[PDB]
């Protein structure tokens, strides 16, 4: 399942965010009357990648232009935020990896767990789009929350050729301080996860939501056409 | 497959190592006229853990008095330092969960892919044997590498109740200073792996070496009752 493209909000000021998770990105917030949403598009460096987490708050889309993103995808889904899937109670959950192609578009909604990681030895790029659901609170920028979040932990690029320097309470932070923003997000790679394995389930590999998408994309195309209508910030 | 007990060198001045892999190390090394090898009674804190490894200079032991700890280890062998298990060529390698027991005895050969994590909620505690090969240098201690490595890139513990901080240089020099101890050390947890399956092949199971740690625990109790044809510092 391939998608053409997702263009990006062009603001005034660009957001970009070295995440503590070893991700570059330029991220924005937009929403409609009908819907609200963050978008990055990112630059992935060798071994960069969030550790398995779970989200409560959005549906997310990812988008490998190049392919060589490895993802992993549980099937089980985990509705209840309280019950971490960790060897403490609740349990360590399955994973499956998927080798990205390009311009694959994957969707996984809500209370599903996943990650990624660029295992390649060069910098590959990606782009997420993370949904507000309908279960999901008011946050200043009304997307869910998801760019609150980034812009709380990690540290803002200021100089693209010198990248910051990430620090122990970053990391740490994107751990303790992703409940707040509807994510259950792991501090080590095996903590929620109980197996990986190479053969992807047929009804992970068919999930699908173009519409939203669709819409999304329609919202920030109306965004960079000036219609006063729809927001971006 | 268990053992009774690894006692531990009495030195004057204990080396107590905080490892960049999140491990409390109190660490010695030992050689008699026909072996030489390093030792270390470990905590391994929540998460605690390094990434999968090979060994080109030792083979080592791993023993867990309380379980708890789950190791990681490939069927597979590597006996080319210079070929990586990496995506760019030589590949990723299948790995196996051990859910360990209390007391038991883990023997794993140089070459063999391996790394552990503590995945529960309390501090555990594990003893690392690692024993010079046939084909390690001569390092100081004559023990094979490994306390020199430990050493050399981890802070000292100088107050087990205000553990140092690790910086971005230790972590980094983890990786980057291993292949000069006879390790290739991953810098993430999927860079070198493909799958994790929790079914242990039986071939792996069985993998035992008792002679030669009977043999290192005798250095060691004459090294502690005063013998002088020993050495442990």
């Amino acid at each position: 399942h391939t998608f053409d493209d997702i263009p990006m909000p062009k603001l005034a000021d660009p957001l970009l965010i070295y995440t503590p998770a070893n991700e570059i990105f330029d991220i924005a917030s937009c929403s409609a009357k009908d819907i609200g949403f963050a978008i990055a598009h990112a630059q992935i460096p060798p071994g960069g990648g969030p550790m398995p987490h779970i989200h409560y708050f959005i549906n997310e889309w990812f988008w490998t232009p190049e392919g060589g993103i490895e993802l992993f995808h549980s099937t089980k889904q985990y509705p209840n935020m309280d019950e971490l899937p960790v060897v403490g109670g609740a349990g360590r959950g399955d994973l499956y990896s998927i080798q990205s192609e390009p311009k694959q578009l994957i969707y996984s909604p809500n209370h599903y767990m996943h990650g990624f990681v660029n295992p390649t030895d060069k910098t590959l790029p990606i782009v997420f789009v993370w949904m507000r659901n309908e279960v999901a609170p008011d946050f200043p920028y009304h997307d869910g929350g998801m760019r609150e979040y980034f812009q709380a932990v990690g540290p803002r690029i200021t100089d693209l050729n010198n990248l910051p320097e990430l620090t122990n309470a970053q990391r740490a932070a994107f751990a303790s301080e992703a409940p707040k923003y509807g994510i259950n997000q792991s501090s080590y790679f095996m903590e929620y996860v109980n197996t990986i394995s190479d053969k992807l389930p047929a009804q992970i590999a068919k999930l699908k939501n173009d519409k939203d998408l669709e819409r999304m994309v329609e919202v920030i195309e109306a965004f960079n056409r000036g219609d006063k209508s729809v927001t971006c910030s």
